[PDB]
Parts: structure tokens; sequence; C-alpha cells
């Protein structure tokens, strides 16, 4: 099919979307919108918020329910509809806690001091959760990666920006983190995309 | 299949499955639990939240995580792929804004302001957009009814709690939660269930 993804020139909630097209190998074009285009495009969206994905001129949104449907019958999904809901439920627990974040505050230090409440208690929490979790298998759910591990390392790549040592007590994590950066679509991927912040 | 739902006495994130269980006349054990016995169940938990539901002895997790299983291969699912993306893209677009509700704020004061805030200045455009969005159609997603239908129901009952004119200016959205309403196995738990504010 025809696809087509804007969202801001930033990883943010289309890096998801981005990943599985790259390791399913589907093509698509990567539409990035400046703040200029935004109030232009916004006006035009049923519920006026981005990511969105165009697919022959329907237009799609929510990234997680648009990552889903891209999954949709790969083993990227989940190999059995028990551990579907596994990643289903993996993937809203570590949305649920981005979403914490305050990415919009326009007051510097109240943001500077959300963000350190954030990584000094419920942080450090989610990490042993998900670190117990993972137990040592492999990946997060059953015996072969999921989208949820892809959502892992974009989520944690996030929030390592902001707290580099989140992770120094959580080897297991960090070679989750390894695993899927070195799957060779999603390494290629990360090579190629523009470098942003976030 | 056995299948215990655990939440507390509260239609609250659990009422979906409920829903659900319902309309695919599924039994059920629905466990409610009181405030005071909740610390001992969350430390026992991997991730520290309910609603849970445990089936063969294993402890699901994610509401709509556990919606969406309870709805793969059923009639409540969309249609089409594309419409499953939809169906999933509306649930998350009321979940969003479900979420940013202090639910659990101790100071009563800073709750009701929040609650007064979010109710008053965000909560209609959503009634716009879903509106706008329906538009002629019979159901949110298709010619038949889905969980996206249940969910709308769910969470435009609880915002109309707070502000019941929410829908004065919405006769269509009215009109979908009583068609919702009216379907027996609906209308049977809606008759049937504890009676409780959220
Ligand atoms: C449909 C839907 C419902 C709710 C909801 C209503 S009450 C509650 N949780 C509460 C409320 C109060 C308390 C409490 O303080 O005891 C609590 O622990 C949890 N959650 C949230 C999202 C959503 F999409
Ligand atoms: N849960 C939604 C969140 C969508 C969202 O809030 N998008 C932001 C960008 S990260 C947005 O458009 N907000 C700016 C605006 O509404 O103008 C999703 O994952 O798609
Ligand atoms: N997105 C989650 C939210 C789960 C959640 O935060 N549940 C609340 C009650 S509604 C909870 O367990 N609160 C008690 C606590 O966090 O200790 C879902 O849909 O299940
Ligand atoms: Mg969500």
């Amino acid at each position: 099919p025809n696809y087509k993804l804007t969202y801001f020139n930033m990883r943010g909630r289309a890096e998801i979307i981005r990943y599985i097209f790259a390791y399913l190998d589907i093509q698509y074009e990567d539409h990035r919108i400046e703040q200029a285009d935004w109030p232009e495009i916004k006006s035009t969206l049923p519920f006026g918020k981005i990511p969105i994905l165009e697919v022959d001129g329907l237009t799609l949104h929510q990234s997680l329910a648009i990552a889903r449907y891209l999954t949709k019958n790969t083993d990227l999904a989940g190999n059995t509809e028990m551990e579907q809901c596994h990643v289903d439920a993996i993937v809203d627990t570590l949305d649920d806690f981005m979403s914490c974040f305050p990415w919009a505050e326009k007051k510097q230090d109240v943001k500077e001091q959300m963000f350190n409440e954030l990584l000094t208690y419920n942080a450090p929490h989610l990490m042993q959760d998900l670190d117990t979790y993972l137990g040592g298998r492999e990946w997060l759910i059953g015996n072969s990666v999921t989208w949820a591990d892809f959502y892992w390392e974009i989520c944690s790549t996030t929030l390592l920006v902001f707290k580099p040592d989140l992770l120094d007590n959580h080897p297991r994590l960090v070679t989750l983190r390894k695993k899927v950066q070195a799957i060779p679509a999603v390494a290629n991927w990360i090579k190629r995309r523009p470098q942003t912040k976030l």
C-alpha cells in the first residue's frame, strides 16, 4: 500500500511506527513538519493530534493503534493471542509512564523539578518492575522480539537523555536495548534517521 | 477457562472488561476489593495496578490490553484490519482524556479544581471531535457495534456524573449512548451491576 507518516522532526510518538516499517521492510514517506506547518495541518485532522498515517488516502491516528495495525499477522505482534495481550499490556504500561512527563511545560524550573521527581521516584520503581518481568529471558514476551521490545528501547532512549544513569543498576534492561538496537533493520534505521534530541 | 477480575468496587477501568464479558455471555468472578486490602494485593503484582484478570493462573493487566484480548475474533472487534485500527484509535483518544483526571488526588481542593478545568475546558472539544467523527453513521466504527462503542458509553457515563450538560448540544452522541445501553446483554448488566458513583 501507499503509506504516508506525518509527525514533527522528532523521534517522539512517531518512532515506534518508524521501527515497525523498518523491521518489516515496508516503504513509506516519512514526512516531518516544522511548527509553522502545524496549525495548517492540525485543522484538517479529525482529532488534531499527531502522528497520523495516511494509507491510500485514508487517515489513521493514535501511534499505538497504528503500530498495532502494522504488526498485525506478523511475528512482531506476539505469537499467540495471550502474548499479543502481554505485548499490548507492556506497551501501555510504558506509554502510561511516558505520559507522566510534562513535555510541554513552558516553565523551565517546573519542568526540571517534575522530571527530577519522576526520574528519582517513579522511574526506578517502573525499572524494577520491568527488570523482574523480563527476568533472565531473551525478550519481554515469548521467545522472539515483539514491538514491546521496540517500545522499551524507544522509551528508555528518551528517558536516558535526562537521567543517563537510569539503567546503571539494570544490566538486563541495557542488554535488552542492545539486542533491539542490533537487529539489522533497526541498526540501519538508527544510523539513517535524523538526529534530534527527542 | 476460569476468569477472575480484580478491581475496586466501581466501574472505573474495569467496566469495559465487564461489558465484554456480558455481551459474549462469559461467566467470571467479579472480585471487588476494599481500599484497605489493596496494598497487600498490589505488593504481589508484577506492575502494581488494577484491573487485573486472572485466566488459568496467569495475571493479565492493562484494561484495554485485556479488553482487546477478549474481543479478538469476536464481532465486537472491527470488521476489517483498518476498522480494528479505528476501534483502537477511538479507545486511546477516549482513554487519553480519562487518564488526565487526578482520580487518586488526596488534596480535595486541587482535585476539584483539576476536575473543573478538564470538564469545562477540554471535554467539550472532545465531544466535538467525536460528534463530527460519528457524523450520521450508526456506530463509531463501521456498520456494527464494536467495543469502542462500549468504551464511549462508559467514559461518557462517568463524565456525565460531573458535567450533566456535557451532551446537550450532541443529540447523535446521546443516541449512540442509548443504542449501546439498549443491547440486551448490556441492558441486563446495566440493570444488574452494583450501583456506584464511579
Ligand atoms: C473509563 C475510565 C474510568 C476511569 C476511572 C474512573 S474512577 C478511577 N480510579 C480511581 C478513583 C479513585 C481512587 C481512590 O482514590 O480510591 C482510585 O484508587 C482509583 N478510574 C479512568 C479511566 C477511564 F478510561
Ligand atoms: N496518545 C496519542 C498522543 C498524541 C499527541 O498528544 N500528539 C501530540 C504530539 S506528541 C500533539 O499533536 N500535541 C500538540 C497539539 O495537539 O497541538 C498518540 O500516541 O498518538
Ligand atoms: N492504563 C491502566 C491504568 C491502571 C491504573 O492506574 N489503575 C489504578 C486504579 S484506576 C490503580 O491501580 N491505582 C492504585 C495504585 O496505583 O496504587 C489501565 O487501563 O489498566
Ligand atoms: Mg493509553
